[PDB]
């Protein structure tokens, strides 16, 4: 059903995610508009960051 | 004529392909929606990979 646009994993491969086991987990929500997703990363300037 | 969105090349330059002779080549052809395209690529993850 879903399907994202953009993905992007910092401290771990994308193909190891299936044998890990993570903790204190947390998720955060917000909306922005298209030009303004690139901010989303560390060592970012702008508006946003 | 023909115009590339993406184009990314791995174990060579971009500015050496004139330069060079290729042994053993191949092409892949098939199509994806445009969300997709970015698991084309090495070390990836999601249903088309």
């Amino acid at each position: 059903s879903t399907f994202f646009s953009t993905f992007k994993c910092y401290g771990v491969s994308a193909t190891k995610l299936n044998d890990l086991c993570f903790s204190n987990v947390y998720a955060d929500s917000f909306v922005v508009k298209g030009d303004d997703v690139r901010q989303i990363a560390p060592g970012q300037t702008g508006v946003i960051a």
